[PDB]
């Protein structure tokens, strides 16, 4: 039903995006997205060239659909990881936090849709120079690495600042979200949270239903000091290493090494780093992939009856 | 022309509250506020009794249309103050951040509508059954002290939570944020930040200047480790208090006391606490209340019409 500049970019049916995600984004979560008209998304975090080729192709198994990829650019092999990309001819490719701009141009002379994550209207617009064909504006409260905006003034500020869509990001867990980031100016959104809390989500049981029971807020923000400022589930060991950033921060840099796949693969909550956003206050219950978009695009559809009924 | 609960319960035209703010709440600038069909609020962060009085009395002098008052628990004559609006019978009593029920009962007595400003879900229903008539869902975005939550998740969890009218606050500043804030289930917004940059507003012209030019990113929480965040500029003194934070604790608490005053009246960078929201990139210039609130208002209706286009 809902068709925007992001459904006719990325040949897309319904414009909702599946967050790309390091050992959560799987080719099976992100195959399910696609073939219910969104666009799934594997999560490159902790991949060498090789994992991510052949994740690329067990997705190609799963569906037909379009689909992205995201790179982290501070990964060892992020080079590596983007020639990989195009050499497969990846639909779309996301971009973590930093600056990709040395990746645009290559990655466009391909027929790749280059979609960076950003955090500012200054970097939103620089990478719009730079060749990217849409931005997400990710808020800080969203999971994983966060930066120091809030989704309902950023979307705001970022739309404004640059002319290729804006996909709302951080917060985002039902049709009201949707509603709201388009009114903010947004013509997709992305979730991440909402889509770990699915049935078709292979992390650690654990993982989904610490999001379940979650409030609002139930997260904290760990690695601030440190640099990479990144929001998990509130709990003891997310504590420790907040401490620890101020007193002994190299012992701190260690005790996250390979924290979040503790999490995801092993739902160890006394060394994992559970990334979640203030979302998961928003998530009751674990429900398939393609019954959340079509109940995400109902009360979408019913928000702006309600906000038409102002009128 | 938009009516609301909030409209009805507080015989207003508009949907649009001023936010209560200590010595920047003058009754002139929550007259022009009420005059022009809003609820203006007198902010009674460093008042007296005798300073509430005088203040009230002098705003009835500029309006006869609604107004508010606004009592900061943490203050020494909160008590004396509830008193002051119960014998002024003041319309409508706004709470800063707390929990403010030990005063519902007897402002209920009187015929006032109390409405909390609160952080959480929790204490939005604990103070929904100790009576309140609507409640403040503010974000960590808006100016002054804040929580945890954002306003993109606050108001949606919030709202599903208590049936009472749920009122917007932080980083609204203009028709997008209330078509937003409308979307995730309010029934009407507060604004500060924006209501500081109008020209009815007496603040020093470097305080409401320093808002034109702040971008998104210009702000930073001080007197977290002490219990009690706040947002403000970001500024050198600022910078200064989070690291006198952890050192000198209570030299900065020092450092902090009337700093507020010497920002508001005397628009001193290098002593003040320049409170502002998120929302200060979202303002450009200064503009008559009047104008401020007919310009949201018709932004707010092209937005849901904008909104209506994808049906
Ligand atoms: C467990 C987890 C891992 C994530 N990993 C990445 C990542 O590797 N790269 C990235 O750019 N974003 C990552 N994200 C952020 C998501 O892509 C998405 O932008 C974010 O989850 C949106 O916020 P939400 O959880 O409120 O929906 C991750 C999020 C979570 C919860
Ligand atoms: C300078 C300033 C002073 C404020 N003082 C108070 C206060 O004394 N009590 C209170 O409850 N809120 C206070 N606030 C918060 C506002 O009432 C309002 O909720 C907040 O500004 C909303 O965020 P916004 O700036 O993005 O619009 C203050 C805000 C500012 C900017
Ligand atoms: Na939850
Ligand atoms: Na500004």
């Amino acid at each position: 039903t809902v068709r925007t500049r992001v459904t006719d970019l990325l040949e897309i049916e319904h414009p909702i995006l599946m967050g790309g995600m390091a050992w959560a984004g799987t080719p099976t979560l992100a195959a399910a997205v696609s073939e219910a008209g969104g666009l799934g998304i594997i999560g490159s975090g902790a991949m060498k060239p090789d994992d991510l080729r052949k994740a690329i192709s067990e997705l190609r198994q799963k569906t037909d659909k379009p689909f992205g990829v995201n790179i982290i650019l501070v990964s060892p092999w992020a080079d590596d990881l983007v020639k990989v990309c195009i050499e497969e001819k990846v639909p779309v490719v996301t971009f973590g936090a930093g600056n990709p701009t040395k990746y645009i141009r290559e990655l466009k002379e391909n027929g790749t849709k280059v979609i960076p994550v950003v955090a500012s209207d200054s970097l939103a617009r620089m990478v719009e120079r730079a060749g990217a064909d849409a931005v997400i504006a990710e808020g800080m409260e969203s999971g994983g690495h966060i930066g120091e905006v809030t989704t309902f003034v950023l979307v705001n500020k970022v739309s404004r600042s640059v002319n290729i869509p804006v996909i709302a990001a951080g917060g985002i867990a039902d049709g009201r979200g949707m509603a709201a980031a388009f009114a903010l100016g947004a013509e997709a959104v992305q979730m991440g949270t909402r889509f770990v809390a699915s049935v078709e989500s292979d992390v650690h049981p654990v993982y989904k239903e610490k999001i379940v029971k979650a409030s609002i807020r139930d997260t904290v923000v760990t690695g601030a000091k440190l640099g990479h400022p990144a929001r998990v589930l509130r709990t003891p060991f997310a504590r420790k290493i907040q401490e620890m950033e101020f007193e002994n921060p190299m012992q701190a840099e260690e005790m996250l090494v390979g924290s979040l796949r503790r999490a995801v693969v092993e739902g160890d909550l006394e060394r994992g780093s559970f990334m979640v956003g203030q979302s998961a206050g928003l998530i009751d219950e674990i429900k398939p992939v393609k019954q959340i978009i079509e109940d995400i695009l109902k009360e979408f559809k019913e928000t702006v009856e309600k906000l038409r009924g102002y009128i």
